[PDB]
């Protein structure tokens, strides 16, 4: 039976696991060993969880950043009560009550309970006010009526069961570059240098000039400026293999020492991965396509059985001015006023860090005994210090330590940049692996889109290797997820089937033909069994019953993405929701731009300020594949704009269009609030593209909700790839009521937009640390530092706050004018 297991889990990651077997590697052996120990432990210690400590895992609270109605009712009959309590009131009161009611209709304690919401993964209990539930807020928001459901403790054990399982070496360092055999029409050079992070250790070394035709021999020495006493642990070996009269060819990296600390001796052929000169951010291990990729044979020189030096015997071994790059004359002063950084700058770690000497080990030896002592960093610092720029191990390991106080919704939010950064990492054990590892088990949220992240990118060889241990790993501590995560991979297998199916169709067939074929498709046995009943991607909390196929088509544009509605007789209203399958598209930009957005909206509404964003989901799934969240009871601006004739949004002018629209949604009294709705949030979206510098905005790629909240899509171009402020004449023909003069309410949103900016300036360094852990992705717009730089100016964190506001109006002052 541990073979389904394992056979499931093959299917699941997308790679056999004999491929692991194959590889013979004692690194790969020692991660899958360790780790599996790890999450099985974990497993048990899952499942000692009382049954609230379940309720934290599977369904952890959705928390948001005068009276209502609410019905309950309990699991066995369908029978129902439909109570009024406050927004103030615990779950725990209102658990008293439908107890207390239903005793009055049965016959005649709530501790003993959990509130479910109806037809959802998601639960209410804890002591917290209604309002603080985001399910009831996006109740009072829609005017619905919360449905939950009294859960007893007993079914919930039920649930919990049933998912069960040497300084001394002071000579030169130096290689010996023997041969290999590529690819070109002229001469070849191989230049390899020693890295530790984005900085040389030493001064890079170049071969002698080969002639191309080869499949080479050079038998080189190349002597190193440094010596082997003073290789940092986390030293990097960065070949750089090119042809010259430069038209670049080939690179390659190595690690001086193993996983096992060992100094390496001696020959290793280097298959290389192709170029656009050095690439030190590349990776360590070699191009797993041995039969096309160019090999390069080196040899390491048997220097003595040597290991780097254990921790214990390391041990053994003018400045607030600028204080916000550095002069040298600072870094010396930096350096030598070392421990009174400790001692008074504590979160001036990073900065201390990079005036370390790391290409000679007493200097190294005196700055690790500084940061075994060093204070614990807020979570800000410790994002920073995860970069590349501080590839020593103990750096990394420190700052994993002071992120082990980060929140369930803390880590969600950062969980993307995070998956990134172990594209840096050296080795496959590693101490930010088992942190994500150890979070995903303690948090099937958390787990659940650790998956998708790792499995998004299982088409790449780079990171093919690395991340299909860890979802293995993953896998070992929950079999029943495995079993959950799996219904999700055959729904999202058979949604590819259709829309080949519908892009061939529609290219030969019409339209409602196609649409109609899609639909017998669709009714079939093995389509109808794989795409209902399962955890939407997007949101595991979510459940996708059954699925309407009336109700499913697909657009005309380019990829024919996939519109698949669902319905459930459970979850009410609250179960006819929507994805959008889009496949041919890099959704890996629309996820960062949405996420960043989100960021915004938490920091927005901890500040009391609700713009009224709408955060759908997006989720890449696979190679250029992934899922959009249906924003249900909306429009493109494009299409309402259209003035269309035989309806209720015809206007005299096309200026009106809008707003006869929001009117036709929200009549009488409704108007007056759908307005506010739009302003609010017009001057969110406003803000959040011009800090995130999202151009090409029309009228197509902007949408708008009945409700009267406008929100974007199809976020393709962020950073300028430099970007105006962007305030078309329609939607401040809204914000104006329509009237031309409409001064008050114009500068409420000229506050609201100013606020909203200002906000985002003061956590200006978090969105800097966490757009430079996302550089590790490998985004086409978010490569070099230049895109950063971008960000630094949009959000002009170098200037006062005033001097910003102050320049803030500025191209807020061009973009009305233009309007
Ligand atoms: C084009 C369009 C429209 F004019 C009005 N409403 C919806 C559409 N529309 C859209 C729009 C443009 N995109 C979105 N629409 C909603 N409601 N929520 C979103 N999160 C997004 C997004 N991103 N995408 C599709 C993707 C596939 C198949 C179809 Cl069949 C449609 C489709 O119809």
């Amino acid at each position: 039976v541990k073979k389904l297991i394992n056979s499931q889990i093959s299917l699941l990651i997308g790679k056999g696991l004999h491929e692991f077997d194959s590889l013979r590697d004692p690194e790969v052996n020692d991660f899958r060993t360790k780790m599996r120990q790890f999450c099985e432990e974990a497993a048990a210690h899952r499942q000692q969880l009382g049954w609230v400590e379940w309720l934290q895992y599977s369904f952890p609270l959705q928390l948001e950043p005068r009276a209502l109605l609410v019905n309950v009712k309990f699991e066995g009959s369908e029978e129902s009560f439909t109570f009024q309590v406050s927004t103030k009131d615990m779950p725990l009161a209102l658990m008293a009550c439908a107890l207390r009611k239903k005793a009055t209709v049965f016959r005649q304690q709530p501790e003993e309970y959990a509130l479910q919401v109806n037809g959802r993964h998601e639960y209410l209990y804890g002591n917290y006010p209604l309002c603080h539930f985001q399910y009831i807020c996006s109740c009072l928001h829609s005017g619905l009526t919360p449905h939950l459901t009294m859960v007893h403790s007993s079914s919930i054990l039920a649930m919990r069961d049933e998912q069960s399982n040497l300084w001394s070496l002071e000579q030169p360092f130096s290689i010996e570059l023997i041969e290999g055999r590529k690819v070109n029409a002229m001469k070849l050079v191989v230049q390899a240098g020693l890295f530790h992070g984005n900085e040389m250790l030493c001064k890079t070394v170049s071969s002698s000039e080969v002639n191309v035709c080869s499949e080479p021999v050079w038998k080189q020495r190349l002597e190193f400026d440094i010596s082997v006493c003073d290789l940092p642990r986390m030293a990097r070996l960065c070949f750089a293999l090119y042809a010259v009269v430069d038209c670049p060819i080939a690179w390659a990296n190595l690690m001086l020492f193993d996983y096992k600390d060992q100094l390496k001796t001696g020959e290793r052929c280097l298959y290389m991965w192709p170029s656009v000169l050095l690439n030190p951010a590349g990776t360590v291990r070699g191009n797993p396509n041995t039969e096309s990729a160019a090999a390069l044979v080196i040899y390491l020189p048997e220097v003595a059985p040597v290991y780097f030096p254990a921790l214990e015997k390391i041990l053994e071994l003018l400045r607030e001015i600028l204080e916000r790059e550095l002069y040298e004359h600072e870094k010396d002063l930096v350096w030598k006023m070392r421990h009174e950084v400790q001692e008074h700058f504590p979160e001036a770690l990073a900065r201390l860090l990079l005036v370390t000497k790391w290409n000679k080990h007493e200097d190294v030896a005196q700055m690790l005994y500084l940061l075994c002592s060093w204070p614990e960093l807020p979570v800000l610092s410790a994002l920073e210090l995860l970069d590349f720029s501080f590839p020593d191990c103990y750096v990394g390991s420190f700052a994993i330590k002071s992120l082990r106080k980060l929140t369930d919704d803390e880590l969600f939010q950062y969980l993307l940049q995070l998956v990134q950064v172990l594209k840096y990492e050296s080795y496959l054990d590693c101490e930010l692996t088992k942190f994500l590892l150890g979070r995903a088990l303690a948090n099937r949220k958390i787990g659940h889109f650790l998956f998708w992240h790792l499995r998004s990118e299982m088409h790449v060889p780079s990171v093919a290797l690395r991340f299909g241990l860890i979802m293995e790993a993953y896998c070992r501590g929950s079999t029943h997820h495995m079993k959950v995560l799996m219904k999700q991979g055959e729904a999202l297998s058979k949604l590819k089937a259709l829309n080949d199916f519908v892009k061939v169709s529609s290219q030969k067939t019409t339209k409602p033909q196609t649409k109609e074929m899609m639909h017998m498709c669709m009714r079939q046995e093995t389509y109808m069994e794989a795409l209902s009943h399962l955890q939407s991607p997007l949101d595991p909390s979510t459940l996708l019953e059954e699925v309407c196929v009336e109700q499913c088509t697909f657009m005309d544009s380019k990829m024919k993405p996939l519109w698949i509605m669902y319905s459930s007789e459970e979850a009410g209203s609250a179960g006819n929701v929507g994805i959008i399958f889009k496949n041919g598209d890099d959704l890996r930009q629309d996820m960062l731009t949405l996420q960043m957005i989100q960021l915004m909206d938490v920091l927005w509404k901890q500040e009391g300020l609700d713009l009224r964003m709408t955060p759908y989901g997006c989720l890449p799934t696979g190679d250029r594949t992934g899922l959009i969240e249906v924003v249900l009871h909306s429009d493109t601006i494009a299409n309402i704009q259209l003035n269309k004739s035989n309806m209720a949004a015809t206007a005299a002018f096309n200026k009106d269009a809008l707003l006869n629209w929001l009117k036709s949604k929200n009549p009488g009294e409704a108007l007056d609030r759908a307005i506010e709705e739009f302003t609010l949030s017009c001057a969110g979206y406003c803000v959040a593209t011009y800090v995130l510098g999202i151009g090409d905005r029309h009228s197509d790629n902007i949408m708008i909700r009945e409700s009267g909240q406008l929100f974007h899509i199809d976020f393709g171009h962020f950073l300028g790839n430099r970007v105006p402020f962007i305030l078309t004449y329609d939607f401040v023909h809204v914000i104006q009521q329509g009237k031309t003069n409409n001064s008050e309410k114009f500068e409420r949103f000229r506050g609201y937009c100013e606020r909203a900016y200002t906000i985002l300036r003061r956590h200006g360094l978090l969105f800097l640390h966490l757009f430079a852990l996302m550089r590790a992705a490998g985004l086409p717009e978010l490569s070099c530092s230049k895109d950063i730089q971008y960000l630094k100016d949009s959000l002009a964190l170098g200037k006062t706050e005033e001097e910003a506001l102050k320049h803030f109006r500025v191209k807020f002052n061009e973009a009305l004018r233009e309007s």
